């Protein structure tokens, strides 16, 4: 077997604590090479004479190239050393440890997890495990207060096409007013795009961190909002824009005015004085040449103390946590201290970073609780929208992504389809509703936390920003109620079936040919099995279901009852149909 494909490291995603006395460990091997992975382990100081402990590692998944193996170590002493025993299909045995490979245990050496610290156990808020989140881009959700509408507000109609600088009048009073709609949908948290004083429709160039933007409301309206949402089981997440200020931020105005007399010059990244050249800015901005968005020097303890003060302020209004804009471009120390502070004020405050690539380095337990899982979105796109990948690549892409982080992270990754920075997911499906609903079914059943983007639930389309930000369709007639009852129904299932909010995932069937993908959520003895017929025609499948997992299932959407003769389940799906099979437990 291929030793060049064998991997483990006693840290990160490969070895990490689940409590104070148990370590999770993972090994990856060329797909097919190992058939048995066993951990032989002991206290770090055990005498060379005491017997090893055994823990046999099940295969938790496979991608394009690897199999992944997973085991739980029971470490009373909280200090472990161990070695893997791998066995190939012909019964070849090799010992894998820190020192290397060898047929002699001893010669493999031992990886070591020196010590489990209670404070180093990744722990996330419980409500997040089983939440569904709704993203509101306030400027375009609901105009409930016409008197606070910005100048030149265009008209709020069924098919306005917004320009980069448009205003439609959405505000906070409109959220308050639409809360029954939200509660009826079944959402349990709201993700607000930025809502602090800024002169733009997105408000990502902050004028004032400590004020509601006047055309969104005032602080009393916000408090009225937090409570009104809270009494309906809805939390409030706010968008913390800490990477950069807007060009009207007090300190930066100081800087434009006083040049290098400003007490605030080292709060920014000023290339030379006077600060301002437009089409050529002489200061570093978000992205490239974005004069409204000078980068904040978060490494500056003054800059840091100030944003910490912001975070406290809003947290005293009772919000429920943060979404961290361009988070991967502010330093790690900032984020570790931000967590120490945030968790200290509210152990249940959630923290979610806006990073699009491999966020493994902010998801070890000391920074973010979760991220907007744009990876999740990529696989979803290329599988149900564009169809670039078939069912077996999809499975690899899902799994490989699943193994990237500690479980505590993957349990509450924000799995979206689209956002305010993206074309709408119906649009990626070229308007094909049938493919869309399958992507929604998938989303509402897969591991992680579903994020809805205001509007998707009733049919809204659009190309990418600023077209993905149209005014929300509110006229019953103009809305896809069929799709709305669909989200509603899916959301209640998610709430009833613990398995869907808390169970794990294992691939159940994956056939590149039929393009029929299935997976299984399990918590305790509950098995829910989801099947996806992502094909234009109608097909049949024989799913391997052993007698142990139950032999009778109930299809949750239709009520249909299904039966397994002989370790097998025969199933006939309709074009783009999905089934959600509860094993009755
Ligand atoms: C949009 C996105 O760019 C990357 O995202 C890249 C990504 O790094 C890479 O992995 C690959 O996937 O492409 C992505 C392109 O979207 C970042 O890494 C990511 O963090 C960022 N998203 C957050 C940060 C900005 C600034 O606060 C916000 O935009 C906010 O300010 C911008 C300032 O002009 C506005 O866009 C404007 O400039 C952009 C830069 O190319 C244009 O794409 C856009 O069409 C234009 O309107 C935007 O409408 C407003 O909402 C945004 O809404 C918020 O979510
Ligand atoms: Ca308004």
């Amino acid at each position: 077997m291929l030793l060049e494909a064998i991997f483990h490291e006693a840290k990160g995603s490969y070895a990490y604590p689940i409590s104070e006395t148990q370590l999770r460990v993972r090994l990856r091997a060329k797909k097919g090479d190992v058939v048995r992975c066993e951990v032989l382990y002991a206290d770090r100081y055990a005498s060379p004479e005491e017997e090893l402990a055994h823990a046999l590692a099940g295969k938790a998944g496979s991608d394009e190239r690897f199999d992944y193996f997973e085991a739980l170590l029971e470490c009373s002493t909280k200090r472990v050393k161990y070695v893997f025993l791998l066995t190939g299909p012909q019964g070849e045995a090799v010992y894998f440890g820190e020192t290397g490979f060898s047929a002699e245990r001893s010669k493999a050496g031992v990886f070591q997890y020196a010590y489990i610290h209670r404070s180093e156990v990744f722990t996330t808020p419980e409500w997040a495990k089983e939440a569904v989140i709704y993203q509101i881009f306030p400027e375009r959700f609901a105009n409930g207060d016409p008197s606070n509408d910005p100048p030149g507000t265009e008209q709020w109609a069924k098919d306005a096409r917004p320009r980069h600088d448009s205003f439609y009048g959405g505000d906070l009073k409109g959220v308050i007013d639409r809360l029954p709609y939200l509660e009826e949908l079944g959402v349990t948290a709201l993700y607000f795009t930025p809502i602090f004083a800024s002169p733009s429709h997105h408000k990502y160039d902050t004028a004032d961190y400590l004020a509601i933007d006047p055309q969104f409301g005032d602080l009393p309206t916000f408090r009225r909002l937090v409570d009104e949402a809270h009494r309906r089981g809805i939390k409030i997440i706010l968008d913390a824009v800490f990477n950069h200020a807007g060009d009207q931020f007090f300190a930066f105005r100081d800087v434009l005015q006083k040049g290098e007399q400003s007490r605030y010059k080292d709060w920014f990244f000023i290339e030379d004085f006077p600060v301002s050249k437009t089409s050529r800015t002489n200061y570093e901005t978000f992205a490239v040449q974005v004069p409204a968005m000078p980068k904040l020097r978060t490494e500056n303890p003054e800059v840091k103390e100030y944003l910490f003060d912001v975070a406290r302020f809003w947290m005293e209004q009772g919000i429920d946590g943060w979404r961290l804009d361009v988070a991967n471009e502010v330093d790690h120390a900032f984020w570790r201290e931000f967590r120490r502070l945030v968790k200290s004020l509210n152990p249940d405050a959630l923290i979610v970073g806006e990073i699009w690539h491999d966020a493994s380095g902010w998801l070890m337990g000391d920074q973010f609780d979760s991220v907007m899982n744009y990876l999740f979105r990529e696989s979803v796109i290329r599988f149900f929208a564009t169809g670039e990948i078939h069912a077996e690549r999809f499975d690899a892409e899902l799994t490989r992504a699943r193994m990237l982080y500690p479980e505590q992270a993957a349990q509450g990754l924000w799995n979206l389809l689209d956002s305010h920075d993206t074309e709408r997911f119906l649009t990626s499906c070229g308007g094909n509703e049938a493919k869309f609903r399958l992507a929604v079914l998938f989303q509402m059943t897969y591991l992680g936390t579903p994020l809805i983007y205001y509007g998707d639930e009733i049919g809204m389309a659009g190309a990418t920003d600023p077209d993905c930000r149209r005014p929300m369709i509110w006229e019953e007639k103009e809305q896809n109620r069929g799709l709305f009852e669909f989200y509603k129904e899916l959301i209640r299932l998610r709430h009833r079936l613990a398995s869907l909010t808390r169970g794990n995932v294992r691939s159940w069937h994956a056939d590149k040919q039929a393009n029929l993908y299935a997976f299984v959520r399990t918590v305790q003895d509950q098995h829910v099995g989801v099947v996806l017929n992502n094909r234009g025609e109608k097909q049949t499948v024989l799913l391997q279901v052993p007698e142990s997992g139950g032999k009778t299932w109930l299809d949750c959407l239709t009520g249909e009852e299904v039966h397994g003769k002989q370790g097998q389940l025969k199933l006939t799906l309709r074009p783009y149909q999905g089934m959600i099979l509860w094993n009755g437990r």
